């Protein structure tokens, strides 16, 4: 990517989950239409995924788009969809071990991105990418009561593959998990960034990251 | 102009509140107690929380009792937080209140005393839904399913539209993960023994400037 000097941590953790939002108030902000905030969407995240490398962070997943998310304007389903192929294929570029995971029986799940719903290496590998591209919370967990029993459902839930999130990050202001994987947040960090996600800074990633090394981890306990 | 600030008039109210009374054992520890002797100290603040919310008219508030992972602490510890739980759903039920007790009713760590209030249970002239998460956990909840979705072990509790947690944590520590899945949270950084009005007074004011 670029130079940096980034910090020093004394704990990291293992799993990062990035919420991106903010987009359609960024674009209107600057007189944009709503959907035209998605476009700027990309290297804000490459950024992050370049400062994960360098840090050693072992997984990051990112919220691409819910089912949820499809019920908003054809518009706007076209600029977070194209969007979210754009950054799945600009991680395939790089070094990374890539998973989509979201339902991959509907019209509304993009054929581009079918290839990446089992772990594919690209490059040098040695950091996990993961993209929720239309996931949603009910779908994951009612996958799991139909395809198993009891102690069994747990471990079958669609997004199973994805382990447990120390440090959930969201852009935009709003203090919300927005249906993000329910099993592996319940003991979750959670960290909000005020600016939208196209204002990403390296600093957001670093005041997170400081954040977190201030947390007590109990997991319940 | 008098003993209390006036509780202020809002635009806009969440319909349920979710509270983690967080902090108890730290608020003790700072004071040079020792860590179970926190809880006694959190109820007060229980029914400062419940006589606001029945003054503004919120509709349902549930409030995190203690969890199956919390039953891994120190028995001394298991014993002070049980027995502050019983009295906290003990003093609502003198009050006026529909009161539910959500948890695992199958351990000899569930209270007896809490059995009765595990159907909605109304108190007086009623007129709030107060819930206690009591030997709950996100795991048992789910799984108690075995429509399915429908039929979760909390399945009587709506979705959450604010959650206020105390103690400066900003985490669910496996609260309703269903019913908290669009939830607006709101951290206070004092712990929960510190409770003041102000606190739910800003939570509310939080909300109420979300889109
Ligand atoms: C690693 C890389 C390269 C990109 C990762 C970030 C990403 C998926 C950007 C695509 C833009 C996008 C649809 C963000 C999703 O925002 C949601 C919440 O607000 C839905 O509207
Ligand atoms: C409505 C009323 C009156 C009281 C409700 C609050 C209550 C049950 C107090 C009881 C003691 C207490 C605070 C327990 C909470 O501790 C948990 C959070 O950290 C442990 O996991």
């Amino acid at each position: 990517g670029y130079q940096m000097d980034i910090p020093k941590f004394k704990r990291l953790p293992r799993h990062i989950a990035i919420i991106p939002d903010g987009n359609r108030r960024w674009a209107l902000a600057r007189g944009l239409e709503k959907h035209e905030g998605y476009s700027s969407g990309i290297i804000p995240g490459l950024e992050v995924y370049d400062i994960c490398v360098k840090i050693g962070i072992g997984e990051v997943t990112f919220f691409g788009f819910t089912q949820d998310n499809t019920k908003r304007p054809q518009i706007q389903r076209k600029a977070f969809t194209d969007a979210c192929i754009k950054s799945v294929q600009e991680i395939a570029k790089r070094d990374a071990e890539i998973l989509v995971v979201g339902n991959t029986n509907s019209d509304i799940f993009p054929e581009e991105l079918l290839e990446y719903t089992k772990r594919t290496k690209v490059g040098k590998g040695k950091i996990k990418i993961n993209f929720l591209i239309n996931y949603g919370w009910y779908w994951d967990l009612t996958y799991a009561y139909d395809n198993s029993d009891g102690k069994k459902m747990i471990e079958n839930i669609a997004s199973a593959e994805i382990p447990r999130v120390d440090l959930l990050i969201r852009w935009g202001g709003r203090c919300r998990l927005s249906g993000m994987l329910p099993v592996q947040t319940v003991y979750s960090d959670i960290y909000v960034v005020d600016e939208m996600w196209p204002d990403f800074k390296p600093e957001h990633l670093f005041k997170a990251l400081e954040f977190y090394q201030n947390q007590d981890i109990t997991l319940g306990g």
